[PDB]
């Protein structure tokens, strides 16, 4: 009963680079109706399964050039769109998006296909979110690949965020092939800006796009630093996996010196590999990121 | 004519274009239809530099040149064609065509009464733009020219052939993204967003849809009967001066394209080739305004 | 004829090129002058591809290339010119001509009696190598070509006349300088290391300075002598096999002057055109490779 | 002390940098060595700007910089480091140390008596020069950092480590290939012909095979000692100016040890961060420039 909108099918008829077939969930406890799309790809009696969690204004398309690695090693991908995203239903009133309904839609997700053995993988709100959730869930993650994001401490926020929330405020709206394409340069292509905006024909689906960079936590009480701050006491002493982390360079927000911060916070985690032509979109220099990560692990 | 106008409210935000439009709804043949243009420098400067974009751009592709020209004492007008930037967009296919653009142009110019223009142009800019001058001589007394053609009736590089298929097949252009993924570096997400203003939905791209189904088939087709007259025209009777600049990351009107094109432009010397510039030239345009105006008389 | 050695503690460390060195020191006509190539794969595999760099490079500049190839089932034939690389290095300016290096590679051919030849030539490779063919028919199968001209006597455009001149200005030309310069992100500082490995100094650069000096400025001169012949062969005898790579940030031989030779390359496809790629192509050369062996019927 | 002069005909083609080389040599403890430097804008200017290069470079690498500072009224000077430029050349491995480098700069300081100093650093530079105002206070106003460090003897990072083992096992290091790796498309073939003019040869570079040997990889250290002693000096007597321009594609001094670094300027403002820049961040250094003189009240 949630109003939403569903993106026209023809919207997704040219993505030569993305070739799955999406599948569905529209049951979720709570969203009943709401229909979430994901990809899931590789022997579903694959030991591990890697849940590749995307962010702001992405959907599982960012995955493209990671899932293939992963299937190929003999694993399961699970790349869910999150709602307002990708190929995912997007609810048109700004107040149902925040933190708690897209991490108890994740959280529903997890339970819907029973996913165990899994390797997180997250980046931007990917992370904000999915690193909150397997310290409810701990007997169900194993491993960790981690891409620039952050978990929400609550400390007064960087120019570079509040200038981020701001413009997000002023604008029309986002540009939303034009922010990936401008972040990942010759890595994205014209026919993977036509993917990212794909989603939207107009400003109408954008809702949870607009919603993102308004939920950045401006102050403690936020659900994202309740959650932020429990989850850092989870990777610096529950935590018992292996972890990876790689770092876009060229990100002013989530680059190098917030990861490093986060690293520190994770226990395990090893040397970070540094792609100096990566920018806030790790994933669109992800093959060689989703190799080391396989390399550096014990499957 | 039946078409949209783009709400104010979209160019709000405009940074690095921070000229206020100038507006005329009663061309002659358009009446009604409101064009937006860019009017800047001293109206009794010697020369006015008419900067002509084209697909799917607006006068914004022009904001890095104009403070140069300007700085140098001269005019520039840079028009904002019918269904682009923040002139009126007309809904029906049928009315963008080569001729619709090209008189929009020639209208424009004799209501202002340019002289002493420098033609600047490139993409359909050119493709129209420089099958003016042929017509109103006594007007043009230079050319900068940038990844552009005159359409000839050769057969079709596969390149555009590939490019026509490619806007044929697809919902709509992804506007920002095409220019961003050309320009690399040089374009920002402010300038995403000034790409994206013209546009708030597909309604509103009918003229970006036309662009690319213009690009001529058939040796009748308007572009090659005017173009073909434009030809002779830089080869026997132009005797201004020009400048050529080239972004050699183009795969369509890049070096091979230029190269032929300077064949046919009578005077034209060597050409400045940008190896970091991609098909929209003037957002590496600083370098190319400066070279030019050092080089021109 | 008086020549330096490069010291072996010179290409100790190329991580990216872990290829044992061939040498052959009796080419007739240069007896003593050591030739240093790469022969890898099988050698009666079906096809041997004959890998020639031009300015000023060495058969590192095909390393990314190689793999492809043998990973395909065919053998690989990568020579260092006289003056480069690991082959021995003239001090005598006029040793260095057409005549020499066309002779040189003549040689190698026959030494090693090199049949079914896919020829791979860019830069002075393709101005050389273009011109082989014509005079043993019988060996060449199909050409990957790459940013390269043969020469026809026409002006020189004012673009190589301004590279003779500068190199004629300058010390000596910065070897790594160059060749990172083209090729971005492509070259790291480890493929510094190897290009500059050959040149402790400028005594040892006698052949990179020449090949500068060597573009043909009378018809009169053997590259165009040569060339010519080499035109009516591409365009009236060839019965081969042919693809073509554009690097298309190169102001000298991109995309005008590749179009220009594709005119003369009878069977010669549309190009590929890599408008991240430089002059030096073979650096975005993984994919040409890939794409040059899928375009071609290698029975 | 045993040196090498490059020859003059390296310098000859080098129009981006057109600027006639001031030079010094009776520098108090500096023998006969010959230290270049450029000297620009009006002498009696109100600041000068002491740019100080690193590894592998030389003044030529604020070439960007200068016209911006020279233009807004000040005088600039940009030191050729003994082992680089067009300085003269120790040859002998030991020569090269903390000490040695530190003490030539303060002698050229003292030498033209600079008085408002901006000073302007980045790599070693800063590692330098970031420890001189502390033993002359009066004589710094403002600071331009850019992707630079002070020693504090905490573990070097992996990637530094692996810095220091590459120039060990190297023959020698690829000036020009490695400044162009770095800048991409801000540096042209005129640029690494001037990055590789100092050194015709490896006999000319053993200042820059010294520098990464010079990194401390602990507490007992000359860059250390006097490193500690300039973090208390910027962190709580420092009362100047400053601004930090970050070049994001370095994986050793790039985001998270700038920040680190801006933790001990009292007063450093937000860090201009350029996605676009490596570690030599004055290949992007105009907009560094044009910024820090806005930020600045002069
Ligand atoms: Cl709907
Ligand atoms: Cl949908
Ligand atoms: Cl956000
Ligand atoms: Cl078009
Ligand atoms: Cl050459
Ligand atoms: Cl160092």
């Amino acid at each position: 009963t949630i109003k939403a909108l569903r993106t026209p099918e023809e919207r997704f008829s040219v993505l030569p680079a993305f070739p799955y077939q999406p599948n569905y969930v529209d049951d979720l406890g709570g969203y009943e109706s709401l229909r979430m799309a994901y990809i899931d790809e590789g022997d579903k009696d694959s030991e591990y399964t890697f849940l590749c969690l995307h962010g702001e204004p992405t959907w599982s398309y960012l995955y493209r050039k990671m899932i293939p690695v992963f299937t190929d090693a003999g694993h399961r991908v699970v790349a869910p769109d999150l709602f307002g995203f990708g190929r995912s239903d997007k609810p048109i009133e700004d107040s149902v998006y925040n933190f708690e309904f897209h991490r108890n839609s994740l959280i529903q997700l997890i339970e819907h296909l029973d996913l165990k053995n899994i390797v997180l993988v997250c980046q931007d709100w990917g992370g904000g979110l999915g690193l909150t959730i397997p310290m409810d869930m701990q007997d169900r993650f194993k491993k960790l690949i981690v891409m620039n994001t952050t978990i929400s401490n609550g400390e007064p926020l960087a120019e570079a965020a509040v200038q981020w929330m701001a413009f997000n405020e002023t604008i029309s709206e986002l540009p939303v092939a034009g922010l990936v394409a401008c972040d990942a340069g010759a890595a994205v292509n014209v026919m993977d800006a036509l993917a990212y905006d794909a989603p939207f024909p107009n400003k109408n689906y954008k809702v949870g796009v607009k919603r993102f960079p308004q939920m950045i936590p401006t102050n403690a009480d936020d659900d994202a630093v309740k959650y932020g701050l429990r989850a850092i006491e989870f990777w610096s002493n529950e935590w018992s996996g292996e972890s990876f982390m790689a770092i876009g360079m060229k990100d002013a927000v989530l680059g190098e010196a917030a990861m490093m911060q986060l690293k520190t916070v994770i226990k395990g985690c090893p040397e970070p590999m540094k792609i100096e032509e990566a920018g806030h979109f790790v994933q669109e220099y992800g093959v060689e990121v989703a190799e080391q990560a396989l390399a550096s692990f014990t499957m």
